[PDB]
RNA sequence: CCGCUUCACCAAAAGCUGUCCCUUAGGGGAUAGAACUUGAGUGAAGGUGGGCUGCUUGCAUCAGCCUAAUGUCGAGAAGUGCUUUCUUCGGAAAGUAACCCUCGAAACAAAUUCAUUUAGACGAAUGAAGGAAUGCAACAGUUG
C-alpha cells in the first residue's frame, strides 16, 4: 500500500475548449506585452527574456504580467456561456470544498450517533455488526440521497468502519477524534478487481489528464444565506453522468519554494496507466504545506500484497569511517546514503569528562590517608559503565546498519579492513577520541549483527581513498588532511568533473567500488 | 469592570478541625521542647528563627542545618495512632484517592456531557438550537448526571460551567473548530459555588497567618465492589445535607512573606493577603497535580478572583504602538513625545537550540533508540524538555510584558494599539520566524501581553495592517521600496525617506504607522 | 576532550560586492576584496559542559544527592501487526510480544523498622502532615 501526492492547475474539459484557455491567455499575455512600453518596468520574468524591451527584472511575484495572464471570471462565464460543459478553477474548487464540508459533516455526526448508540443507550454492549447496519441503513442511504453518487457513500462507509473503533473506546480510555475540516478528504473509491477500471488516467505533456465520474449539479434557486456552500445535487450515474476530467500537473512543491519534481513516483504512476497497479482511492484536499493549503492537490493512494524480494549479490554496499560521522554506508548504484549520529556518543563522553576532572580537583590534598588508592576507586567503577555504554551504542549502530541494508535489499558489503581502518589520520577516532576504541569488537559485532540478516562481508581494503572520486578516479593529491584542517574540512571538488560533494560520502563510495577485490 | 485572575497554590495537609489541630501543634511544641533539653549544648547551629528565643550556642545556620526545626517534622507512626484515635479526621491517602476517582469521574461525565450536548443539538435537534436550548440542556442533562453521581452541589454546578465555558457553540455550529474531547488524567475538578452578595463562597478562615479553605463534601463511604478493569471507583459520595462533612485545607504561604514585594497593594501577594482579609470573594475552584515529585503527586489548587481594574493614570487621547521588531522581539513607540523603548538582552536561543538539536537527533532517527516500550516513555525526555522550555517561554513573555506595562504607564498612554493576528504569522520582518522556523506561538503571546494591559485599564486596538513596514511615518510618503530582499541585501539597515530623509529604525517606523492615531480599527 | 565562557592571536569553504551564461519559478557554478560574521583553529584562566530537592515558577550563587540516564530495564496485553481455527460478505476467539503498544523506575535531609563482619558503616525499605537558602525579576489557569 502507498499514498501518492500530485497536483492539479486546471481542469481538462475536453480539447478544443483547453486549447482557446491557452490562446486567450496568450492574447491577454501579447496585450500586456504590447501595451506596457515603458508603462511599467517591472519586466516581469519570462515576459523580458523572451522578446520584450524592460529594464530590471523584478522576482516576478508582483508584477503585473502575470495578472493579465490571470485569467477573469467575466470571460469564464462567457466560455460557460458558450459551452456549458467546460468547467473551470472555481467551479472545481467550489465543488472541492462543498464534497469535503459534506463529508465531514456525515461522517463526525455518524461517529457521535454510533458512539451514543453502542455506549448510552445500550450500555456498551453489542457488535460490530450492528455498526455496519447503521452503515448501511443510515449513512449510506444519507451520503446517497444527499448526492446520488453511491460509491461514495461506501467509500465512507469503509472510511467510517476504519476510523471508528468499538473496542478501544469500550475501556473509555480516548474520545473519538474530530477534525477542524480541514484535514478531510473525499473517498472517489471504485472496485479493485478488474471490472472498475479505475480513474481513466491518461498522459499529456510530462503531465496526466484524470477522468473522475459525477451527474449533473444542477445550481439551485435558493442559494442558502444560513448555508453558503449547498446548493448542488450530483445526480444518478446510472441515469446521466457527465464525468469531469481534470490536467494533473506534475510540480512538486519543496516547501513553499519554486516548482520541483521527484521522480521516484513518476515510473509508479505509468504503472497505473499501463493496466496493472491497481489503485482504488483518490483522495481530493488541499496541501500540507505553506500556501497548497489553498491551492487543492490530489492524493492517489494504492495497494499492493507483500511482495518479499530478500537480498541480492548484484547490490555491492560499502562501510567507510567518517570524521563528523562515526561511520558511513554508501551503495555504488542509487543516492541511498546514510549517516551515524553523533550527538548522544559527544554528550555522553562530554558529562563523563567533566565528572572526571571534577573528580581530579576535589580530591588532590581532600582525601587524605589512603595514598592513590581510593583517590583512583570511583573512576574505576565510572569506566566500566562507560565501557558499557560504548557496547550497548556499537550494538545498536549494527542493528541500524543491518536494518538501513535489508531496507535498500543488498545482498553484500564491502567492508574496510581492520588494521588499515585504525591507522587512519582522517577518521573521527584519532581526533577527539585518541584511540581509546575496540575496534575488533565493532567489526565482529557488525558482521554477526548482518549475518544474522544473512549478508556477506568483502574486505576490500584500498590504497589510497578519501581523495578518489567515485565519478571518475583522479586521485585529487592536493587533499592533503594538513590542508583539509587548513580549511576547516570543506567539501570534495573534484575539479576534472567539476563535482562538488560532501566530502566523506565519496570516501564511502571508493570502498563500495567492487572492481576493487578483497585481501 | 472587573477582571479575573486565579492563583495557584499548593494543598501541605487536610486542616481537620480545632482540636485535633491544637493536639498536632501542641504535639510539635512538645518534641521541640523535647529535643531542646535533650541537648545539653552539643550543637552550635541554632537557626536565625531559633536565635532570638533559644540561644546558648556560637552561630546561626540556613534553616536547614537545624535541629529543632528538625525536630519539628512529624513521624508516620504517630499518625496511625491519629488514625486509630480520631476516625472522623482526615488525611493525604484517602484524600488523594477521592480526589483521583474525582479527577476520573469528572473527566467521563465532562467527555459524556460534550457528546450528549452535540447529540442534542445538531443530530437529533438537526441543529436547530439556539443558545438559551443549550443551556436548557446543560441544566437538563449535565446537572442531572453530576448531581445523579456526585451527591455534591457544587461538582455539579461545577461541570455544568465548565462545559459550558468549553461547548464552544458557534464553531461547532458552522463547522469551524472541532469538538473538544479530553485525554489526560491531569483534569481538573471544576468546583462552582456562587457568590453574589447574600452568598460568600468556601469560607476563607485566617486562623494563626495561613491560610484555610472549606470545600463543602458529603460523607464518603468505602465501596464494596473493587472491579480489576477499574481500581480507582471505590468510594460512595453520600449526600451533603444528610451527611456533610467539609474537606478543608491548607495552603502554602510561608515561601510568599518572605518575598520583596509582600507589604504592598499590586503584587499578588496583596491579592492573597485581601483573600485573608475578606474580601475577593472566590468561586471557581480546580484541583490539578504538578509535577510528579517523589512518589506522591503534590496536588495543586487554582483560586478565582475578580480583581478591579487598577486606574493608574489612563488617558486615551494619548495613543502608543508597539510592532515585532528585528534587533528587539518588542519595540514601543510613543506618537508625540519621541520616546523609544526595546528589550536587547538575552542569550536565550543557545539554550533552545542545544535542546533541539537534541530533539533533532532523538526524532529523525526513533527506530532504535528507545523502543519496545511504549510512545509515553519514547518521548519522555523531549517531554520534561518542552515543558520546561515553554515555561521558560511564558516567563520571559510575562516579564516582557510587565516592562511593556511599565513603559506606558511611564508614558501614561491611556491605550495601545496591536496588529491583525492574521498579519502577524505573515510578517518576516520579525525577530522571530527567521531564527525559529516553528517554534513560536504567537497566540498566547498576544493573550498575555493583551492581560497584562488589561491589568491597568489600557485597551487594545486591533488595526489595519497592510504594508506597515514600507509606508513613512512623519510624512505618509508610501515609500514602497523598502522590499524584503532589499532589506537583507543592505544588510538590514534604517529606514529613510524619499522625500524627509527619515533616516530611523524600519520596525520603530513600523510602530510609529500604528501609533498616529489616524488608523481606523476593525 | 569540551561543537563551555571571557580575553588575545590566527585561516576563509559559508555570506556580500562585481562578472558571465543558462530556464533565470528554486536558485546552480567560478574568479579578486574585507572582516560584521564563521571556525569540530591556537594559547592563558576558570567552569557539569546533564539533571533533582530547597514548599508557585525562571535565571545566577549556595547546601546535599543521582547519572551508562539522549541510558538500561520491570510488569502486562486495551490497541497495531503476524500465525492458527471457524462464517467465509465481514469479523470474532486463542495466542504471539515486533510496535510512536500501555503503565511505570535516579536525585535534599531528620526519624523509624529489619538485617549484616566487627558502638562505626552498608543494604533494603518506610514516606506529604510547612525541616529547608540568598539576590533580582515576575507570578490568571485549564481545555480546544
Ligand atoms: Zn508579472
Ligand atoms: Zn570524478
Ligand atoms: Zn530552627
Ligand atoms: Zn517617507
Amino acid at each position: 500500500t502507498k499514498t501518492l501526492k500530485l497536483r492539479i492547475v486546471r481542469p481538462y474539459n475536453s480539447a478544443e475548449v483547453e486549447k482557446i484557455v491557452a490562446d486567450e491567455k496568450n492574447n491577454r499575455e501579447k496585450i500586456a506585452l504590447e501595451k506596457n512600453k515603458d508603462k511599467v518596468k517591472e519586466a516581469c520574468s519570462k515576459h523580458l527574456k523572451v522578446a520584450a524591451y524592460c529594464t530590471t527584472q523584478v522576482e516576478r511575484n508582483a508584477c503585473l504580467f502575470c495578472k493579465a495572464r490571470k485569467l477573469d471570471d467575466k470571460f469564464y462565464q462567457k466560455l460557460r456561456g458558450q459551452f456549458p460543459d467546460a468547467v473551470f478553477w472555481q467551479e472545481i474548487s467550489e465543488i472541492f470544498r462543498q464534497l469535503q464540508k459534506q463529508a465531514a459533516e456525515i461522517y463526525n455526526q455518524s461517529l457521535i450517533e454510533l458512539y451514543y448508540e453502542i455506549f448510552i443507550k445500550g450500555k456498551g454492549i453489542a457488535n460490530a455488526s450492528s455498526v455496519e447496519h447503521y452503515l448501511s441503513d443510515v449513512c449510506y442511504t444519507r451520503a446517497a440521497e444527499l448526492f446520488k453518487n453511491a460509491a461514495i457513500a461506501s467509500g465512507l462507509r469503509s472510511k467510517i468502519k476504519s476510523n471508528f473503533r468499538l473496542k478501544e473506546l469500550k475501556n473509555m480510555k480516548s474520545g473519538l477524534p474530530t477534525t477542524k475540516s480541514d484535514n478531510f478528504p473525499i473517498p472517489l473509491v471504485k472496485q479493485k478487481g478488474g471490472q472498475y477500471t479505475g480513474f481513466e488516467i491518461s498522459n499529456h505533456n510530462s503531465d496526466f489528464i484524470i477522468k473522475i465520474p459525477f451527474g449533473r449539479w444542477q445550481v439551485k434557486k435558493e442559494i442558502d444565506k444560513y448555508r453558503p456552500w449547498e446548493k448542488f445535487d450530483f445526480e444518478q450515474v446510472q441515469k446521466s453522468p457527465k464525468p469531469i476530467s481534470l490536467l494533473l500537473s506534475t510540480q512538486r512543491r519543496k516547501r513553499n519554494k519554486g516548482w520541483s519534481k521527484d521522480e521516484g513516483t513518476e515510473a509508479e504512476i505509468k504503472k497505473v496507466m499501463n493496466g496493472d497497479y491497481q489503485t482504488s482511492y483518490i483522495e481530493v484536499k488541499r496541501g500540507s504545506k505553506i500556501c497548497e493549503k489553498s491551492a487543492w492537490m490530489l492524493n492517489l493512494s494504492i495497494d499492493v500484497p507483500k511482495i518479499d524480494k530478500g537480498v541480492d549479490p548484484s547490490i555491492i554496499g560499502g562501510i567507510d569511517v567518517g570524521v563528523k560521522s562515526p561511520l558511513v554506508c554508501a551503495i555504488n548504484n542509487a543516492f541511498s546514503r546514510y549517516s551515524i549520529s553523533d550527538n548522544d556518543l559527544f554528550h555522553f563522553n562530554k558529562k563523563m569528562f567533566a565528572r572526571r576532572r571534577i573528580l581530579l580537583k576535589k580530591n588532590r590534598h581532600k582525601r587524605a590517608g589512603h595514598g592513590a588508592k581510593n583517590k583512583l576507586k570511583p573512576i574505576t567503577i565510572l569506566t566500566e559503565k562507560s565501557e558499557r555504554f560504548r557496547k550497548k551504542l556499537i550494538e545498536r549502530w549494527a542493528c541500524e546498519i543491518a536494518d538501513f541494508f535489508i531496507k535498500n535489499k543488498v545482498g553484500t558489503v564491502q567492508m574496510e579492513n581492520l588494521e588499515s581502518m585504525k591507522r587512519k589520520e582522517d577518521s573521527y577516532f584519532n581526533i577527539r577520541l585518541r584511540g581509546f576504541w575496540p575496534y575488533a569488537e565493532m567489526q565482529n559485532k557488525i558482521e554477526f549483527k548482518l549475518k544474522q540478516y544473512g549478508i556477506e562481508i568483502r574486505k576490500v581494503a584500498p590504497n589510497n581513498t578519501s581523495k578518489t572520486c567515485s565519478k571518475c578516479g583522479h586521485l585529487n593529491n592536493y587533499f592533503n588532511f594538513e590542508y583539509r584542517k587548513k580549511n576547516k574540512f570543506p567539501h570534495f571538488k573534484c575539479e576534472k568533473c567539476n563535482f562538488k560533494e560532501n566530502a566523506d560520502y565519496n570516501a564511502a563510495l571508493n570502498i563500495s567500488n567492487p572492481k576493487l577485490k578483497s585481501t
